[PDB]
DNA sequence: CTATAGTGAGTCGTATTA
DNA sequence: TAATACGACTCACT
């Protein structure tokens, strides 16, 4: 083990060396240096900036010292935060805070004092530990290594790219460990809050706002980025110049994963990562010695893909994102949106100061969103411009408790349009007729043209040749591209395309082209159940046309509407018929006849069913859609000015929720029958079997466990949090008493255990597919560069051909030799129940579909 | 999922510390 | 001595 076995001084030297031999000495330090930014800002690096940081940092740092004197100069008990914070270096505490606070303000929703406070403690603790070794480390790579200039060089602008290291040739000292916080959450939060409290004091960077003072289920306290400060981020250029996200890319290939922890990043002066993100330590220890060569292999392969900033697009982005009217109708506006005017009628409540509260609300709900979207954007731009020149960069990877693979860094290939467009693959190959083809297939997809057959997609592309060429030429003048669904990505396609018209198929392209799965989960359920009626619906089977589940699910809603418009119930009486005299209320019930018509008066298209149905693989049922249709279709309808046909809004949702559910239930009968078998399993596995008046524990509440095809075990165990509050005098102004979930966990939550299985299962299932797909597309075919995004697979135009069939292969290969459901039963059988037994099973029926049809399936990527 | 978390005041009793 | 900070509890809440 790295720990214990070695001494602080060694551990602080090992990473640098094992990283200097490879890649050179110049980068060796750049890698550690860069990583060290997660904890402290560099003296030289800072001073060199003579941006926002240049004012925050110094004032913040001074305030931490002032406080330390204040605390000591006083008799009696010392604030709990002190105890922990006093140990840590003020230059690190300040940076971690500022840095971390901002990153948290990127979330348009969870900016409650607890989320923020928690983040700070989680990182301030990472410096508390590791800080020593981190210091030694800085010292060590700051000094020049001895002799050999050929080894100290390394890089050299050649054509070959840095090669990853051999897991077998890795020093023990690099084998990480202990990647879990060890502080009681109370202490953690304690630290957090004070840091925050000090940020405010020294620099009014943020403010605390009381939200919904009174509501027992909504009340809260949140952090808001102070106005003047927010306006600088949107207005100035690079106000976040020296404020890089917690996790940044890499300048050298990521440390391979050999164990449960300590992979990806290199420095030992940091808090090691963790193969699997988990709710607890022990929970993560269940992977200590599992043995899943394929999982690690898939991961390690994924890390390797080299990326490079897309210089050109970075050039366009740096500009347009500062226009008082950007051509991209999505880039958050610069000028705040002014609140609605008041009808002057203050003393009237017909609906004035009744709904006006709502009117203003929305505007406020948006300003916050738009503000925090600006920060995320700015973070990306900063991160983009920061590595714009780097020949190449890499991304370390992680997994969620289900398996799904994720890029650790904030700015990563799994981001949004702009984020994606700013990136492209490091090395490419000559496009060739094969590539040029799909490069144009992607560009089509990049626009809202992906519901049609390939040939016809191609038409669209060539039919806009002059357009594509115009924009590529002068992007700031021919903004046609910025009017496309995936603007920055399309624009990224134009730069390449034109690049082919200027070099022929001998052109070397690296743009990552992706093939996204139609409707993951519904695909997977369909395969494991061989449902033909449903698989086709998604797209498993070949067709002349691209199937559109959300669309075939809509045509069915319509025919029921048509019929219920002709026939159907008749508007019912009131509540006086059920209870004569006393309740003239609900003077309306509305039958199916009226309700349907109201729907036929609105339209009911593919939109009205998209979300309502795609949340099927999330535990949604007929009751779920109710509150879904309402806010996603009717509410904003009324709220706009239309939808005046929904007289009794609450009832309309009820009618539609039914129709969608009744409609889907027949379309993908399988998925439904499978989700049910799983809900009916987690239930028994959860429930606490008890005897009548004896209460003896026949068998306790257990967790649902199963293993995925590529051999990745997964345990799903939702638990009930043990809460508590804290009494914190805030800025000596009032007592902030936040409710917080304590690390100590108790009884299992059978309700969430049940309603969470299905959605979790498939996701885990498509996670293994994504992995197998990386191993196959890497061994069978040359594909070595991957742009994974859960249900979207991408590579370079050259390798596109092979990846396109690779996904089909693995997809097929697995469900032909694996009965996941049965394999599941082989889990909770010999590991669950003792008495009942019956009234549970009934494995769903298998279908008449041929998993081979997939290979030839034209529009069923993934 | 990407972890997440009702609020402040009025009152007491307690170990701690200049 | 006698300040200090804060966990514990109980309440009322636009």
């Amino acid at each position: 083990i790295a720990k214990n076995d070695f001494s602080d001084i060694e551990l602080a030297a090992i990473p640098f060396n094992t990283l200097a031999d490879h890649y050179g000495e110049r980068l060796a330090r750049e890698q550690l240096a860069l990583e060290h930014e997660s904890y402290e800002m560099g003296e030289a690096r800072f001073r060199k900036m003579f941006p926002l940081i240049t004012t925050l940092l110094p004032k913040m740092i001074a305030r931490i010292n002032d406080w330390f004197e204040e605390v000591k100069a006083k008799r009696g008990k010392r604030p709990t935060a002190f105890q922990f914070l006093q140990e840590i270096k003020p230059e690190a505490v300040a940076y971690i805070t500022i840095k971390t606070t901002l990153a948290c303000l990127t979330s348009a929703d969870n900016t409650t004092v607890q989320a923020v406070a928690s983040a700070i403690g989680r990182a301030i603790e990472d410096e508390a530990r590791f800080g020593r070794i981190r210091d030694l480390e800085a010292k060590h790579f700051k000094k020049n290594v001895e002799e050999q200039l050929n080894k100290r060089v390394g890089h050299v602008y050649k054509k070959a790219f840095m090669q990853v290291v051999e897991a077998d040739m890795l020093s023990k000292g690099l084998l990480g460990g202990e990647a879990w916080s060890s502080w009681h959450k109370e202490d953690s939060i304690h630290v957090g809050v004070r840091c925050i409290e000090m940020l405010i004091e020294s620099t009014g960077m943020v403010s605390l706002h009381r939200q919904n003072a009174g509501v027992v289920g909504q009340d809260s306290e949140t952090i808001e980025l102070a106005p003047e400060y927010a306006e600088a981020i949107a207005t100035r250029a690079g106000a976040l110049a020296g404020i890089s996200p917690m996790f940044q890319p890499c300048v050298v290939p990521p440390k391979p994963w050999t164990g449960i922890t300590g992979g990806g990043y290199w420095a030992n002066g940091r808090r090691p990562l963790a193969l699997v993100r988990t709710h607890s330590k022990k929970a993560l220890m269940r992977y200590e010695d599992v043995y899943m060569p394929e999982v690690y292999k898939a991961i390690n392969i994924a890390q390797n893909t080299a990326w490079k900033i897309n210089k050109k697009v970075l050039a366009v982005a740096n500009v347009i994102t500062k226009w008082k009217h950007c051509p991209v109708e999505d880039i958050p506006a610069i000028e705040r949106e002014e609140l609605p005017m008041k009808p002057e009628d203050i003393d009237m409540n017909p609906e004035a100061l009744t709904a006006w509260k709502r009117a203003a609300a929305a505007v406020y709900r948006k300003d916050k969103a738009r503000k925090s979207r600006r920060i995320s954007l700015e973070f990306m731009l900063e991160q983009a411009n920061k590595f714009a020149n780097h020949k190449a960069i890499w991304f370390p990877y992680n997994m969620d408790w289900r398996g799904r693979v994720y890029a650790v860094s904030m700015f990563n290939p799994q981001g949004n349009d702009m984020t994606k467009g700013l990136l492209t693959l490091a090395k490419g190959k000559p496009i060739g007729k094969e590539g040029y083809y799909w490069l144009k297939i992607h560009g089509a997809n990049c626009a809202g043209v992906d519901k049609v057959p390939f040939p016809e997609r191609i038409k669209f592309i060539e039919e806009n040749h002059e357009n594509i060429m115009a924009c590529a030429k002068s992007p700031l003048e021919n903004t046609w591209w910025a009017e496309q669904d995936s603007p920055f990505c399309f624009l990224a396609f134009c730069f390449e395309y034109a690049g082919v018209q200027h070099h022929g198929l001998s052109y070397n392209c690296s743009l990552p082209l992706a093939f996204d799965g139609s409707c993951s989960g519904i695909q997977h359920f369909s395969a494991m159940l061989r449902d033909e009626v449903g698989g086709r619906a998604v797209n498993l089977l070949p067709s002349e046309t691209v199937q559109d589940i959300y669309g075939i699910v809509a045509k069915k809603v319509n025919e029921i509407l048509q019929a219920d418009a002709i026939n159907g119930t008749d508007n019912e009486v009131v509540t006086v018929t059920d209870e004569n005299t006393g309740e003239i209320s609900e003077k309306v019930k509305l039958g199916t006849k009226a309700l349907a018509g109201q729907w036929l008066a609105y339209g009911v298209t593919r939109s009205v069913t998209k979300r309502s149905v795609m949340t099927l693989a999330y535990g949604s049922k007929e009751f779920g859609f109710r509150q879904q249709v309402l806010e996603d279709t009717i509410q904003p309808a009324i709220d706009s000015g239309k939808g005046l046909m929904f007289t009794q809004p609450n009832q309309a949702a009820g009618y539609m929720a039914k129709l969608i559910w009744e409609s889907v239930s027949v379309t993908v009968v399988a998925a439904v029958e499978a989700m049910n078998w799983l809900k009916s399993a987690a239930k028994l596995l959860a429930a606490e079997v008890k005897d009548k008046k004896t209460g003896e524990i026949l068998r306790k509440r257990c967790a649902v466990h199963w293993v995925t095809p590529d051999g990745f075990p997964v345990w799903q165990e939702y638990k009930k949090p043990i809460q508590t509050r804290l009494n914190l005098m805030f800025l000596g102004q009032f007592r902030l008493q936040p409710t917080i979930n304590t690390n100590k966990d108790s009884e299992i939550d059978a309700h969430k255990q049940e309603s969470g299985i299905a959605p979790n299962f498939v996701h885990s299932q498509d996670g293994s597919h994504l992995r197998k797909t990386v191993v196959w597309a890497h061994e069978k075919y040359g594909i070595e560069s991957f742009a994974l995004i859960h249900d979207s697979f991408g590579t370079i135009p050259a390798d596109a051909a092979n990846l396109f069939k690779a996904v089909r292969e693995t997809m097929v290969d697995t469900y032909e030799s694996c009965d996941v459901l049965a394999d599941f039963y082989d889990q909770f059988a010999d590991q669950l129940h003792e008495s009942q037994l019956d009234k549970m099973p009934a494995l769903p029926a298998k279908g008449n579909l041929n998993l081979r049809d997939i290979l030839e399936s034209d529009f069923a990527f993934a």
